[PDB]
């Protein structure tokens, strides 16, 4: 009569089935900050982590395991086969190839390409009814190959798109204001990237728009140059990285957020990437971000957001290129 | 007048002055981790970060800033300058020396005083009433020299101690038993490292004792091999280096956890590390891990153990053991 | 075209499928602290309420709607009709009479068994997996009728029994002691109400047992009078009674614990009343409180605790009473 | 020796102020929401309840403490006498006057300021460096009485204002467009009551006017009347009454939000009651609710709002109006 059995008497067995369970795909720093957010904030019953290198991922899996006591997720699995991911609610996609020095951006979304080619059918197999988070780089070229290997609809193929841009951008504002990003509101769309579109006119305060007060906000002749701020939010990453080598925590956060919203059925409005043939005139099934409805069947509805000639323009062009990109890649 | 100034009136300026600040030194993994357990769990107003290297500090801090949008800590700072930590509650020491090939321990403890005679007289002097929580290892030794450096009163010294191991150890009592951590309890005691104890009698579920129940329980004829556990805990870290070449995830809910306690005056029993001569025949100024009552004031109280002979002739030998290495360290 | 149709673009139908819902029958002052609690911790992403009076009903589910703002909660429903209780992962029944002027005891019980008739039946058709928590008085008797009347296995049908006295109980412990009640350790166990069993043996802080510090410990020789501590436990709920009028706000947070390790299937181990025939000499099909572990299949688990003879003399006596009411209910 | 003796060594012992305590006086429904919700987010490390009341301010202590082992606020005290809610950083204040059957709006108020001259100075006698939160009925003169009464500057007393009014709004919005209230937004400022304005050219989603997209909203000649949301917002607390007798838990929820900003020091801005004699032609001593950063020490900022010539009209009128009773006012 074993320990275990003199203290506990048994009466139910297992059935497997977990109920909230998330998985994040690679264990780089990124892919670690996404998962102890999302640990801390109580979004799942259960954790899977998967990747290739398997001393790290064994390591990474122990890590979190040890601070079980403080956490409130008490299945945490690891494992290189995608069997451990299955039945998961939401997979997060972290993994992707670093690109090289003589390398052109065409030939790194192609090896991205093969390497989605093994995740995401794995992914498929073993969790049909799940919603993809695609936070690679490039994301909405990323989201656009999630999408077509998996053979996903696409309210269930999400990419993070814009959402930390976003989110840096209110910072800023309320950097300048003195106010929490909280009760700043703005809007980056667009191309995740250089060539994201910062909405001026959606810019406010307790309802009070920025732009009435301010004509020339987001202009080369504003005196106060507001268009740095958005150029900070595009060099920030780079600057971050720059710095301490690498990004993690803000990324993580924003994708907890994002998996709140999921999870939880919120029904919240995030920037984030989505195939948006139909709209603002695109014409090709390409990726942008657009403020989306997100809830437990991914992407139910999006908001239509009034663009000027200008701005509309600037997502037509990101378009073409994005398209430009992914009519020379190679699935079969 | 300017955008601001048209949109915001201001109704007063009065020199801001932090209420719940946290700073936390050294922005190596183990900082980082403690910093966002911290943050995510919203015990502090300020969170400052110090370290020496300058652009990975700024670094760390641009990277948490940029997630603001998704936390209720309204401002990060941080410098090589100790100004900024000004009126902390709690500092928290992650910050030390790493072992060189062929350097003694006790040459290793030297090379982290010179480093504490800098450190602790600039937080002291910044904020003298705050707490002192030191991680660094060998985590023992180093709360006597920021204990002695500081000229603080002992309760407001602690060192994180046993506080994670007695955590993983419920963790791995968890796994064989099939229930959560939470509802396991047993405690490590002692010297953090290969010397701890693992309190036998102590440990119980539901208040039913191990011991009793299976009386063999941590000896050498248990055909279960619970002390196989207690080896598990004490090469934790050991492992985890190995297999992922840090750690961070657990350290960090472990200290934010003490942390909790501390901030919001708790009082609850964690096993770190304090003063205890006067306790166990020990007769030299050491500091050991003992059941602690953690609150405002730091260690307020501690809960006096009964051990058996053999596990406080341990904690003994771990007593001159470290005051073996103390009485030869330079201060002046 | 419309505001909505004007500013949202709907990629798909759906939903009317929850997750995580959870339905709450009766909104009396402790349905409510059971419902607001459960808000706060975020464990739902649907709440639905019931009760027999509309006008009460519609007024409770207003309020807590128009604080949707400050929640993460994003359908409340309630209804007369149990069609809105559809798909609940846990139902918690908290209605129940109340005891009339010259009432007997059984007759109150047969009132309330006579109730349970409407209201099992109907949370039964609309939720047939769901887990059921019974917190109406008198509680045991009443989740041996929840039990009979749904036709559920025992894992799935859960008493609240004694677990808010226990944590009463840790609550004076660790008023005397001044500890917090986290880091006391004490179990209330058996029938909810005057026979309940106070483990003397399992009461312990930090592992340490203060029965054996103390042996006298609860006895009537106890120069600390231990006892008295299990008296006011006892007796809490009159006062508060006496003092205010009715209960709520300790027995809406206690409800909402359990609804964690049930919703998160934490498996935490909670003094909660159940089936246990089988054990400790009792042949009676009979519900009363032991630690039990708690999980998303209700109680998969629980722990033998080790009794002395007179102890165990309490839980049978307890069970002879509680069948011999059990006996004369009429379920038709 | 004791079992105390010889379970737990003690320390010496140093001065225990607490640092974030907070006092909630009254323990009507209102309070009593305001309590548990403060509670259950960890806002403070010590919670004071104060009323008239000795056994049901116990009872409701008790009850409340009963349930520390699933909350990590570790002191819980309550009492008749003010000395129980010593260095408050927050007061909230939800006591006050039932008006009677035949009762003036003037004689109301009169009474209300005369219990406030017994809450108030003794508040500030063992809390002087506190915010003042007032959520009575009227708030908006009450906060002018507390203000008036206490001697502190415009900055420590505040409104509870139109803060539940625009988290009503939001979520009658979300109702309506299928969307969170979180991502809805809009604002209902001035007077807390029937005359509130709803800010229709502040409402948007993710930053799209509502107002430009439907040019109608707001007036009479409007085919969906959103007119109909801004009365149901004016109607809420009425009608939740006849139903259940009473309201507490969405205010409990809206007060714990506005002690999340000012505990934590956030500088979220919420719709709240400030004074702005300054603002909208009001040369009066008026408190009105608009929107305000929130912090330590209390509101610091506020946000001008463009009103429009109507919006700005209706609330010059209700300035005049509470100033007609204030000025009445005997202290």
């Amino acid at each position: 009569a074993t320990l275990k059995d003199q203290l506990i008497y048994n009466l139910l067995k297992e059935e497997q089935t977990p109920q909230n369970k998330i998985t994040v795909v690679g264990v780089g720093a990124v892919g670690m900050a996404c998962a102890i957010s999302i640990l801390m904030k109580d979004l799942a019953d259960e954790l899977a982590l998967v990747d290739v290198i398997e001393d790290k991922l064994k390591g990474e899996m122990m890590d979190l395991q040890h601070g079980s006591l403080f956490l409130r997720t008490p299945k945490i699995v690891s494992g290189k086969d995608y069997n451990v991911t299955a039945n998961s609610k939401l997979v997060i996609i972290t993994a992707g190839a670093r690109q090289q020095e003589g390398e052109s951006r065409l030939n790194l979304v192609q090896r991205n390409v093969n390497i989605f080619k093994f995740i995401i059918p794995n992914v498929v197999k073993y969790s049909p009814n799940c919603k993809l988070l695609i936070v690679s780089n490039p994301v909405d070229i990323l989201t656009y190959v999630a999408w077509k290997i998996s053979g996903f609809p696409k309210n269930r193929v999400i990419g993070s798109g814009c959402n930390l841009d976003s989110a840096r951008f209110r910072y800023l504002m309320g950097e300048r204001l003195g106010v929490h990003p909280l009760s700043c509101h703005g809007w980056v769309l667009g191309e995740h990237g250089d060539s994201s579109v910062p909405v001026w006119s959606g810019m406010n305060v307790a309802g009070v728009s920025l732009k009435t007060l301010h004509p020339d906000l987001g202009t080369d002749k504003d005196k106060e140059q507001w268009k740095e701020v958005h150029k900070q939010v595009v060099e920030s990453a780079y600057e971050v990285i720059k710095l301490k080598g690498y990004t993690s925590w803000a990324i993580g956060l924003s994708v907890a957020d994002l998996a709140e919203s999921i999870m939880k059925n919120l029904r919240r409005v995030h920037p984030v990437s989505t195939m948006i043939k139909g709209l603002y005139g695109i014409k090709d099934d390409v990726f942008l971000s657009v403020p989306c409805i997100l809830g437990q069947n991914g992407i139910s509805d999006l908001v239509k957001v009034t663009l000027t000639s200008e701005e509309e323009a600037r997502l037509k062009k990101s378009a073409d290129t994005l398209w430009g990109i992914q009519k020379e890649l190679q699935f079969h």
